[PDB]
């Protein structure tokens, strides 16, 4: 079954994207994609798959994440928790090369990380902070700690952040 | 503590609201939502404790309507159903009374609705659209039927749209 216009539109939202970018994400201008929200036209099939997509990638990568921190806390039983996320779109390109093909836009890792602190809340009863990434702070603090620049190593800088 | 910037932000816009809606709702300033979610401010605790109280009623309108969805087709068969939202704030604040308090705009019971239409699909394979109340052609429903104002007849309407 198709997505109807008030479907699209709060599929959208729940994406946190705004109409231009979902018309650069599926190929169409913001005209076209304020018009299937308003039932003026029907959303093409392919636009419609690439919103579902990328919310399924999300729901996934919010469920690989919790059960990630559910298997580590089976060994570490630690109720407080960081999970970086980035200041602008720049810096999410430059520090995020794997997530970018499915997750372009830094709006879209900033909502899997809502729904991640949301779901570790409720099903875990753990705390997830969501730290932004502050460069200046973070390779002084890799200076001290003779670290190199890695997701490990910004996971370690943000744990000081709680 | 509490909610930080990127916090309060992803909470809104998972709730589907602008900043100027945050600010109606919560009583401050546009301009004081945005401030706190570019972490300029700090979002007052009343102001956190707002978006978080309408998230958890949504959550539990989810569940409980989701559930009794899955009872009801205990009793009848299981069919594509249609769920009634309301296309602007003056009609649903019509035909609302009793969610005005808890949920007073109705994006909030769009967002409601997109949840249940996802939640209905993944954990009970059950097909949920979700239809505008059009005022016009309810009224003359109701007529042509011999129904009084309700939200089942609001219901019965919908299925003749989908
Ligand atoms: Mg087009
Ligand atoms: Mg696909
Ligand atoms: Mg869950
Ligand atoms: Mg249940």
């Amino acid at each position: 079954i198709g997505l109807n216009a008030i479907e699209m539109s709060y599929l959208r939202q729940s994406l946190s994207l705004s109409a231009a970018q979902v018309g650069q994400l599926t190929n169409h201008s913001e005209a076209e994609v304020l018009a299937w929200e308003n039932a003026e036209t029907q959303a093409p099939e392919l636009a419609q798959k690439k919103l579902l997509d990328i919310d399924d990638i999300i729901e996934m990568q919010v469920l690989n994440t919790t059960d990630g921190i559910e298997a580590l806390f089976k060994k570490e039983p630690k109720r407080h928790l960081a999970f970086v996320v980035y200041p602008t779109q720049a810096i999410y390109t430059q520090y995020n090369p794997e997530f970018l093909s499915s997750l372009p836009l830094t709006e879209l890792y900033n909502t899997a990380a809502w729904r991640i602190k949301k779901e570790c809340k409720l099903v875990l009863e753990v705390d997830v902070s969501l730290i932004n990434l502050n460069v200046e702070a973070y390779k002084a603090y890799r200076e001290q700690n003779g670290l190199s620049e890695s997701r490990e190593s910004r996971a370690k800088w943000a744990a000081t952040q709680l």
